[PDB]
């Protein structure tokens, strides 16, 4: 093959070799996402928008941190598996809103590579266990992007790539028809 991915290929470094798992310092965030659309949507526009509590939470810790990068780990609702990582690149501007992201991880985890380590700051709960825009403690998020890192993956939403841009532009076909016949 697609061309599209082919020029996103290109134009980004994903599933590098070397990535500094070891932070120096950083705050690291659960991104739990309500469907694959919006992962895809996300990789190929290089934005990415949560609820508005998510959104003042993130815009927030983006803004405390001007000292150190802010990542974001992406789950799709239900999946069983993470899907990748995104640094943060731009506080929210007012889906309803946006930032910027830059993904640098594209590739499915299964949650039991990540399950036995526990969040202290959500009552012990696994990580794989969170809530959207829970923070992960650094020394855990050390571990969790070491694991993804390290983590030789069978698939990723890459594999899906055709089968989404052809979801995203039926579906605009099929809101145009319907805001004409609306109107």
């Amino acid at each position: 093959s697609h061309p599209v991915l082919e020029k996103l290929k290109a134009a980004h470094s994903y599933n590098p070799k070397e990535f500094e798992w070891n932070l120096k310092s950083g705050r690291v965030f659960i991104i739990k996402s309500y469907s694959e659309d919006d992962i895809h949507r996300s990789i190929k526009y290089s934005i990415w928008c949560s609820t508005e509590h998510g959104n003042k939470r993130l815009d927030s810790a983006f803004r405390c941190m001007s000292k150190g990068p802010v990542y974001l780990l992406f789950s799709v609702n239900g999946s069983g598996h993470f899907c990748g990582v995104a640094e943060m690149k731009s506080p929210v501007d007012y889906w309803k809103g946006k930032f910027d992201v830059q993904w640098i991880f594209v590739k499915d985890v299964p949650n039991n590579q990540l399950r036995h380590i526990r969040l202290e700051n959500n009552d012990n709960k696994p990580v794989t266990n969170s809530r959207d825009t829970q923070e992960v403690p650094l020394e855990k998020a050390k571990q969790v992007l070491k694991i993804i890192s390290s983590y030789k993956h069978t698939t990723s939403i890459f594999d899906d790539f055709a089968h989404y841009e052809k979801r995203q532009e039926e579906e605009e076909v099929v809101r145009k028809e319907r805001q004409s016949r609306n109107k």
